[PDB]
C-alpha cells in the first residue's frame, strides 16, 4: 500500500503540537480552518509532504480542510 500516508499521522499529530489539544479533540471531518491554522502552517504543509511526492496545490485544502478530504489529496489528489 502506501507507507508514505503514515505521513498523514505525523501531520495529524503536528497540528496537536502548535494547537496545544489532545488528538482526540481535533475534527478531522470539521474545518480545521476553526482552529488556530493560518496559512504559514497551511504552506508549511503542501511543502511537508511534498517531499514524497505529494501533489495538491493550495486552494483544494482550503475548499475542504477537513484531513478526511487532505488525505485524498495526499495520496492521489489529482495528479499535478
Ligand atoms: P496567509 O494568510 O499568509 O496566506 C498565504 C497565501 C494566501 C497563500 C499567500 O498567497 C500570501 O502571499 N499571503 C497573503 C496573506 C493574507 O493577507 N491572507 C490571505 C488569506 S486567503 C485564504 O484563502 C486563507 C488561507 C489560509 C488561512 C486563512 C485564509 O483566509
Amino acid at each position: 500500500d502506501n507507507r508514505h500516508a503514515a505521513d498523514y499521522q505525523q501531520l495529524r499529530e503536528r497540528l496537536i503540537q502548535e494547537l496545544n489539544l489532545t488528538p482526540q479533540q481535533l475534527h478531522e471531518e470539521s474545518n480545521l480552518i476553526q482552529a488556530g491554522l493560518d496559512s504559514i502552517r497551511l504552506m508549511r504543509w503542501l511543502h511537508w509532504f511534498r517531499k514524497n511526492g505529494y501533489r495538491l496545490t493550495l486552494r483544494e485544502l482550503y475548499a475542504a480542510p477537513t484531513l478526511a478530504a487532505w488525505n485524498q489529496l495526499m495520496l492521489s489528489r489529482s495528479p499535478e
